[PDB]
């Protein structure tokens, strides 16, 4: 097993340990960062491995989540029409509709105001406007092979969290552990072009 990621932002190391659910013939398919959160200037972030789907076909369920920080000056908010970008990893197949397109039935965004993505469009929050989400979209490329969520607005306390499901490819090397993406970030801040901050990257395998 490899013991460790590293991020490239500060290029400081992170552990990985074993999926629960993931145990087969004796040995682990599946590895997430140990923490899987990750404490950043403006707030938190994390990403893991939340569920097995189906273990001998390599299905898993993935979670990101984003929250912010409240800075007074006027109330501003560190996460400011924050991106998420997440590339799939290579050999990571993105589960997707009938039709081959990233629908709202695929995934799920959802915020801890009760707000969330239904059919795209914003719902909920304490006034029934959208919430925390009001402004969010979710993003797919098929050719790129890449998911963006723009449109964050988050303060302290306020948490967004994204879901959906992957499957490792059939061209697998037997043994091989294959990142679930390629580097993930979040840019918090509009206005901090070049301010980026990586997630962490869970690993699976088959035999
Ligand atoms: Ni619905």
């Amino acid at each position: 097993y490899p013991q460790t990621g590293t991020y490239p932002d500060v290029q400081t190391p992170y552990q990985i340990i074993k999926v629960d659910g993931s145990e087969k013939n004796g040995q682990h398919k599946a590895l997430n960062p140990n923490p899987y959160e990750r404490v950043i200037p403006e707030g938190t972030l994390s990403k893991r491995i939340y569920q097995v789907n189906n273990l001998d076909d390599n299905q898993y369920g993935i979670e990101l989540t984003v929250s912010g920080k409240t800075v007074y000056e006027t109330e501003k908010k560190s996460i400011e029409n924050g991106t998420i970008t997440d590339p799939m990893g290579e050999l990571i197949d993105l589960q997707l509709g009938t039709d081959g397109r990233f629908d709202p039935a695929d995934y799920t965004l959802t915020a801890n105001d009760g707000s969330r993505l239904e059919n795209g469009q914003a719902v909920g929050g304490p006034q029934n406007d959208g919430g925390l989400l009001k402004n969010a979209k979710v993003l797919y490329d098929t050719t790129e092979k890449r998911i963006r969520v723009t449109g964050l607005y988050l303060g302290t306390d306020e948490k967004v969290t994204l879901t959906y499901n992957v499957r490792l490819n059939d061209e697998f090397v037997s043994n091989k552990f294959y990142d679930t993406n390629g580097r993930t970030t979040l840019h918090p801040k509009e206005v901090e072009q070049n301010t980026v901050r990586d997630f962490p990257i869970p690993k699976i395998r088959d035999v």
